[PDB]
């Protein structure tokens, strides 16, 4: 997060980190939970790594250093990526974690609410996006869950920002024009969430940006509310009804 701020016991309690354990520990994407067994989060973080046994998710946590061979994590059951996802491309970022054992809610530790796929109409006023991720540009994982409001912008106007690319339906940017508040990496896959009706509701999931902060470079979001089918089709139970 760059131009963001220290974050508060409780007031992102859907942020997970995700960490991957080959020869050190290592946390390389943000997510959300959403349920007691389901975590959401960007498909680009698991590119170049096999889905089993490298995975350590951790929730109900504020600064990573306090993460030892102690910290309870949850372990991965299963990775379902969008099927339309291509590895280094940026189209359908997403995809769902499903936890070998559910976690219980606490005032630390609880779910972000989903929006519904009518709500893809909305323009949000109050969101905010966290994470652990580089502070600058090329900078390093930061120990403490930072914050930062950013305000949305058009897919037109986000469409002018990056000509060389295309900025879908299904993508939603988020940004200044004078840069300065940005994702970066180490945010992947965590949430971007807007305050709507006095309720928080999970409206992107962090995808990319060219650099992080650069002013008119707005960062680009997987919009929750276009895969809303997706997600109630892949959360279903598999064994049927
Ligand atoms: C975040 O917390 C620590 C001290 O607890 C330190 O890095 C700094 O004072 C804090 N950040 C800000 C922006 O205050």
């Amino acid at each position: 997060i760059v131009g963001g701020t220290n974050s508060s016991w409780g007031e992102w309690p859907w942020q997970v980190s995700l960490q991957v354990k080959l020869t050190a520990q290592r946390h390389l994407c943000g997510g959300s939970l959403i349920g007691h067994q389901w975590v959401l989060t960007a498909a680009h973080c698991f590119d170049g790594l096999p889905l089993q046994d490298v995975w350590r998710i951790y929730s109900g946590i504020l600064n990573l250093s306090d993460i030892t061979k102690d910290t309870p994590f949850s372990q991965i059951k299963e990775i379902i990526i969008h099927q339309n996802y291509k590895v280094s491309e940026g189209n359908h970022d997403i995809a769902l974690i499903k936890l070998q054992a559910p976690l219980n809610y606490t005032e630390f530790q609880k779910p972000i609410s989903l929006p519904s796929k009518g709500d893809t109409s909305t323009i949000y006023t109050n969101c905010w996006v966290t994470g652990w991720g580089f502070s600058k540009e090329k900078g390093e994982i930061q120990n403490i869950l930072q914050k930062v409001n950013i305000p949305l912008v058009t897919n037109e106007e986000c469409q002018k920002r990056y000509q060389d690319y295309k900025i879908t339906q299904r993508m939603v940017c988020a940004g200044y024009k004078e840069g300065g508040k940005d994702a970066c990496k180490g945010d992947s896959g965590g949430p971007l969430v807007c305050k709507h009706n006095g309720m928080w509701r999970l409206v992107g999931i962090t995808s990319w940006g060219e650099g992080c902060a650069r002013r008119e470079q707005p960062g680009v979001y997987t919009k929750v509310a276009e895969y809303m089918d997706w997600i109630l089709e892949k959360t279903q139970s598999s064994d049927g009804k």
